[PDB]
């Protein structure tokens, strides 16, 4: 996969190489620090909603482990030779991000459905279709980025197919949010709507990073992509988790869970 991504085409100045490295290690540090927060506040969440915060812990460790792996692969694959960082070993590719999305995107989608108060049949059926759509999005996206060096037309076709799953997924999410916000407690019917708009904005940065090879095929585009991934990661995983957890606690408290009431 390393020969198929644009990162393998370029030499990097020390500044470019260090910035990328620092983005990845900063992301590791943010995810594992939020992990502790989610772990600690899980005691303030009613049993009904506690799985939602537990899923955030899983997202944090999953996302953090891959960012840590990328950071090490990044420094293993390049060496400072004659004033630049040059490819030494085929060990870095973005594909690990995609495979990980197969795991974390279901987790992120499940926490939302839980705080929406969906139960039994509807929860299982709704989650099945959302996870199938998300996997379809990720799988077609993954195949497309295998062509970002050798076939930009193929990257566009796979991306268009991926974007159809994305659109259908967002329609299911949005429909369930607007049809069920009336069941939300503690005033969180107003909060869940913002989470939906946060999702739209944060998730849409990923297709933009996907397209960098088409509009910025150079070492600065490599940096920009990692920057957009970092903003998208923090927003779609951390800030999103913080809001899901807020909703979990507020509804727990409204539902008469004392640890939630004593903590608010
Ligand atoms: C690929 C197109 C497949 C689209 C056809 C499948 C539609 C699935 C669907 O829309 O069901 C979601 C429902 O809202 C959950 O209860
Ligand atoms: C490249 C090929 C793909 C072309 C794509 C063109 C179509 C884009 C339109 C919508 C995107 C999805 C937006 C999802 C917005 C959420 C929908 C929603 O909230 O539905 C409310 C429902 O009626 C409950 O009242
Ligand atoms: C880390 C959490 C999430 C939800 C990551 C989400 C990723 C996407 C929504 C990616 C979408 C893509 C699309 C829509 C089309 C181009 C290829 C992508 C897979 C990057
Ligand atoms: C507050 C809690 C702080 C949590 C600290 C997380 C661990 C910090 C970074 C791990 C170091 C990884 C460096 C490998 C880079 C290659
Ligand atoms: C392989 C095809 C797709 C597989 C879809 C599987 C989706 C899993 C279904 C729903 C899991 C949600 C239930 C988790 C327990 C929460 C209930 C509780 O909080 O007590
Ligand atoms: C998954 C469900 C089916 C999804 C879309 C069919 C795949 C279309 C991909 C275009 C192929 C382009 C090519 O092979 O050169
Ligand atoms: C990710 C978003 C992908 C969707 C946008 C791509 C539409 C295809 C546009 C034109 C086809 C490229 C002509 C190349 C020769
Ligand atoms: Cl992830
Ligand atoms: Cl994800």
């Amino acid at each position: 996969n390393s020969m198929k991504n644009i990162e393998s085409l370029f030499d990097y100045s020390a500044g470019q190489f260090e910035f990328i490295d620092h983005l990845l290690t900063m992301g590791v540090g943010v995810h594992f620090a939020a992990l502790i927060f989610f772990l600690v506040v899980s005691q303030f969440v009613a049993p009904k909603y506690r799985i939602a915060t537990a899923l955030s812990c899983i997202v944090m460790v999953s996302a953090g482990l891959i960012l840590n792996s990328q950071a090490v692969m990044w420094t293993d694959a390049y060496a400072y030779v004659d004033g630049s960082y040059q490819l030494q070993d085929l060990t870095f590719s973005n594909g690990y991000r995609y495979v990980n999305w197969m795991a974390t995107i279901p987790c992120l989608l499940l926490q939302l459905l839980i705080v929406l108060n969906l139960k039994g049949k509807e929860l299982f059926s709704t989650a099945t279709w959302l996870i199938l759509a998300a996997w379809g999005m990720i799988i077609t996206g993954y195949v497309g980025q295998l062509y970002e060096v050798d076939d930009i037309a193929q990257l566009m076709i796979w991306g268009a197919v991926s974007t159809a799953f994305f659109v259908v997924m967002n329609w299911i999410v949005g429909t369930k949010i607007f049809k069920n916000r009336a069941t939300m407690l503690g005033g969180t019917d107003s909060t869940i709507t913002k989470v939906f708009w946060l999702m739209m904005f944060a998730w849409t940065l990923y297709p933009i990073a996907y397209l960098v090879p088409a509009f910025m095929n150079n070492a600065d585009g490599v940096v920009l992509r990692q920057l957009l991934f970092t903003i998208a990661d923090i927003s779609s995983k951390v800030i999103y988790g913080l809001m899901i957890t807020y909703i979990a606690i507020q509804q727990s408290a409204a539902a008469g869970y004392v640890p939630a009431q004593q903590a608010l």
